[PDB]
């Protein structure tokens, strides 16, 4: 019920990501900016944020920003 996930991305860029679950619940450092496709942006920062799912599962995501 509790899945972890983790990548890197540019500090300052933009981030596109797919949602884990349709109309999942979403808290985080960062307000949420939903966007068409099933999709959500954030600016990279080293942040982590998490989905409430309908079946029970958790999403915990950890952005790790970087330079270059």
């Amino acid at each position: 019920c509790e899945l972890y996930h983790y990548q890197e991305c540019v500090r300052g860029t933009t981030v596109i990501l797919k949602e884990p679950c349709p109309s999942g619940t979403y808290e985080g450092n960062s307000p949420f900016h939903p966007l068409a496709d099933n999709k959500f942006a954030l600016t990279c920062t080293s942040t982590h944020f998490a989905f409430a799912c309908a079946d029970g599962t958790r999403h915990t995501y950890q952005l790790r920003a970087r330079s270059v």
